[PDB]
């Protein structure tokens, strides 16, 4: 029954929280913890990835779109020019910034 469905999700959520309210007690008392997962960097890139494009490319499918059509004017367009154009620039700017406001600076102290 959806009821229990309901009651089901909130006991499992609740065991969640109650494992959480354990953990904080160590915390707390100062007793190791073993951080989150791991140290290892290429690792942490690799899980973090596989999350977000698995997440992506499973929920992709459920939007049961075949549909290259849109309205005369309608996204995807706007967000890569402002975006691009200002990062660009921004860019641009800094790279000629740094050139003649530091590098000339450090020249002359020397």
């Amino acid at each position: 029954e959806i009821s229990k469905q309901r009651t089901f999700a909130v006991i499992l959520f609740l065991i969640i929280q109650c494992y959480k309210i354990y953990d904080l007690v160590i915390l707390k008392s100062g007793l190791p913890l073993s951080g989150l997962l791991f140290k290892n960097y290429r690792f942490n890139f690799i899980s973090k990835y596989f999350i977000i494009d698995s997440f992506f490319l499973y929920v992709l499918p459920s939007f049961n779109i075949p549909r290259l059509t849109f309205k005369p004017w309608v996204v995807y367009l706007q967000i890569l020019a402002m975006l691009l154009l200002n990062i660009f620039i921004s860019s641009d700017h800094e790279f000629v910034l740094i050139s003649l406001i530091m590098t000339t600076w450090r020249k002359l102290y020397t």
